[PDB]
């Protein structure tokens, strides 16, 4: 065994773990009728994954070779590759078109709506929302892809799957931040995942929720298309300018190193960094870029950033920040909205448990 | 070192080993002259040069009024094996009757459109094109920085037809690579490390234009794969769909993977049966694709970039490519969406440009 992350513990994988290479991000609706249907659908997944994140190797018998076989088969050789899948639920889950479908209402977490429109959101419903969303990450495509999948399978007839999603963010040989599309480092403004105590601050609800949140935490997500070719046309100055660091070093305006503190009155009032600084709130920031062909519209490369984050409190730590940088923010001459989301993760599984159990009444 | 010569007698990314990842493009030549496709092709050589070298694209940073020449994505990475290949289709020589550049003369022996076949579904934007490049590496950041960069470069000369982009991952122990159908990848492909085989099989010799000696000619296939249709299969009718077993990859009746496959056992229309029997050697190096929810399905959008290489295309691809469009077993599984035929030149030489030979220096 080698690259293994726990599945089972007091929260979630694939929030405050080190960030894989691969993402697929997917949305579910339901459209099964009765939470125990949503229950087995539940059980079946925790018992899937656990099985895939652990390395656990399906085969060696699959008797009865008429009927299908009960895993896809194409990460048979493949190392775990530090594969996790982190669920979360949406408003939808919760209250659908003003009905509670299935008695969840009481147990609704403090902060989850949709979140507010904003100027320049170019939204697609359906790139957005859902009942359900699954973040599988993994340092392999083919493992992220494999997982996904088989936990897809799953669900046919309980839900219908509304998008699908898949990023990438390689890291430096030495262990340097990632670089996005934008040729920037991504991630530095983060606080430590190691360190257990500011992750409880920004990260992980303790309380004032419902039980089964506990451990938990809130997910953000906006597909944000960025606009390479417009980008790679603009001066150096243009784009340090856009963020208020230095390309290379990743530096803030007037420091030398990438991790010194960004001094607020030395880059512009409109650069991105600026903007989310100011408003003086964390959130956890653990993005992947995309790339998906032509856009058929523009005739140029369809790429941008799957923005994800994770806050115990959106209300108060992102919805701040996307209401600045919506307003005012440089970089939205060179990136557009095109998808949103806000989604609530249960806390950690208990070995024995399933995935939000003390949500739909055990 | 993960670099890969990419000067050589070859092209690299045809023998070299399978990376993980792929970006696959092709472009239309709009510009006039022959000497704008050697300044495109001139440029197009030095940057793949630097890039497959892990030239760490820097020296200075002056300026800071001008585009930055480098996108920077892959600054802190390794080359990761990455190599580019270039190609040429048919429309490159021939536009509607005319020759647009005076290469008709070089026009390679065996370079056109692959025949309409059965089951076909072609989109034609989703094929063709002037120019193909292939760009592998272990990486899919430092494959799509090489390809942007690439492209940024053809900005006024070509525009962008179709940009694919797949992977296939190999075991932790170097296993056969699996397919999105679960079956190991390339079994039947010979060595690549066997020099003479490969001269047999993949590069051109001799009768064709000089400047494709060392060449090869590389068919592309845009395969669906209708993922939920095979999951609900059952295991014998995914074994029987291919004449192997889904876990050894070995043929029926046999014990290993690399065991001959021996015909009479398995199904006479099976995938490795209808291939094996045209008595045709071609080298495949596919990548799988994922390609978000298909709209009109409701499903996963997936299936196999299909690539494969062969001096003669005629001789060893197209009689494949009759006899399984006929009746393999796999058409119950897959269906074809984009087609394309490349002719692929013969290595750089230091100090030379890609195609020049071609382009008569
Ligand atoms: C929901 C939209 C986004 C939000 C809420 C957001 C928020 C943030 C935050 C909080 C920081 C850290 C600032 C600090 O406290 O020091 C940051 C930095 C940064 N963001 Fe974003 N961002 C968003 C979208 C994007 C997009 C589309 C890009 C394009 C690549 C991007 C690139 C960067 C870069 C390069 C930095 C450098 C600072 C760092 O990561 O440490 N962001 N952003
Ligand atoms: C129509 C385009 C294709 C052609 C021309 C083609 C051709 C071939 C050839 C020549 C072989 C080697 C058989 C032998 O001599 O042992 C082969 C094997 C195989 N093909 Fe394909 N193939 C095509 C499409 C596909 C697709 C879409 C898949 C998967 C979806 C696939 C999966 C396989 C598998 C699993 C094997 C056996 C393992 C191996 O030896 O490579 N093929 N194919
Ligand atoms: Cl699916």
């Amino acid at each position: 065994e080698e690259q293994i992350v726990p599945f089972y513990g007091k929260h979630q994988a694939g929030i405050t773990t080190a960030h894989q290479t691969y993402v697929y991000f997917a949305a579910l609706d339901v459209t099964a009728k009765e939470k125990s249907d949503i229950i087995t659908l539940f059980r079946n997944w925790t018992s899937l994954t656990q099985m895939l994140t652990s390395g656990k190797k399906m085969s060696a018998e699959q008797r009865n070779q008429y009927l299908p076989p009960q895993d896809t088969g194409e990460s048979a050789d493949l190392s775990p590759s530090n594969l996790t899948v982190t669920f979360g639920f949406g408003p939808s889950f919760f209250e659908k078109d003003g009905k509670d479908r299935f008695g969840l209402k009481s147990k609704k977490p403090k902060h989850l709506a949709a979140l507010p429109a904003m100027p320049n959101d170019n939204l697609d419903e359906k790139q957005g929302g859902g009942d359900i969303c699954i973040q599988v990450c993994a340092d392999d495509e083919q493992v992220a892809f494999h997982a996904l999948r088989n936990l897809l399978n799953q669900a046919v007839g309980t839900c219908e799957v509304r998008f699908v999603n898949k990023g990438f963010l390689s890291g430096g040989k030495n262990g340097e931040t990632p670089r996005n599309l934008f040729g920037f480092k991504d991630g530095t403004g983060n606080q430590s995942t190691e360190d257990d105590s500011l992750m409880n601050s920004i990260v992980w609800v303790q309380s004032g929720e419902p039980d089964w949140m506990t451990g938990g935490t809130y997910m953000a997500f906006r597909k944000i298309k960025m606009f390479l070719e417009i980008w790679d046309r603009s001066s150096l100055k243009d784009q340090e300018d856009t963020f208020g660091r230095r390309k290379s070093s990743g530096a803030p305006f007037g420091q030398k190193k990438e991790t010194d503190p960004v001094k607020l009155n030395q880059i512009p009032s409109n650069s991105h960094v600026s903007l989310a600084k100011s408003t003086g709130k964390q959130i956890l920031r653990r993005a992947f870029s995309y790339t998906e062909g032509l856009d058929p519209k523009t005739g140029y490369m369809d790429a941008g950033l799957l923005f994800i984050s994770f806050q115990k409190n959106p209300d108060n730590q992102f919805i701040p920040m996307l209401k600045a940088l919506s307003a005012k923010d440089a970089l939205n001459e060179y990136t557009q909205t095109i998808g949103s989301a806000l989604y609530a993760c249960p806390g950690g599984c208990k070995k024995g448990e399933y995935i939000a159990q003390r949500l739909l009444e055990s």
